[PDB]
């Protein structure tokens, strides 16, 4: 079914490498996406969105992007959950990127 | 900055509609959005996305959608933090819907 997210934001930190539970390698980063609008009174505010990149694109991400870099992503929203090390069930929704555009 | 989400799925439950203490219609629901292709064994998978809608759109969602209804949403991906009753920080990601399209007649 139709599932599309497109964002432009700035990386909060340098990108990382991780593996998924089944051992598949990804790149990860979090985009700070400033709001186009403003909170009642003109105050600047962002959403912080976790992005995941599969296949060789992950290497492009980890080399071209760093903390503060502007990036665009086009992908699908995916949900999952897990139990953290304190035994707490954590729910996430992340953007699984079909492409990443390097804007600087 | 650019932040756009568009989904089509089916509600998992009836929507939760309420009017907040300061008079605002708000409705919540979770959209089950089937994935494109299937796992190793040909089994169907879905993503379960938490959606929120306000004001007139919320009123309409409450009037027309129920458990299992097919709907489309156009909105923005929003993050927030809260502290739960145990003092634990919970990170929340939800879609704030600008418009909801009712796909079943």
């Amino acid at each position: 079914m139709l599932n599309r997210v497109v964002l432009v934001g700035r990386l909060t930190k340098d990108p990382e490498y991780r593996t998924t539970p089944s051992g598949v390698s990804v790149a990860t980063f979090t985009l700070a996406v400033n709001r186009t609008f403003t909170n009642a009174q003109g105050e600047r505010e962002a959403d912080f969105i976790n992005c995941v990149v599969f296949r060789r694109q992950a290497d492009n991400v980890n080399n071209y992007l760093s903390k503060g870099s502007l990036a665009g992503v086009d992908g699908r929203l995916q949900s999952r959950n897990y139990e953290n090390q304190e035994g707490r069930r954590v729910f996430v929704t992340e953007v699984v990127c079909d492409s990443v555009q390097f804007l600087e």
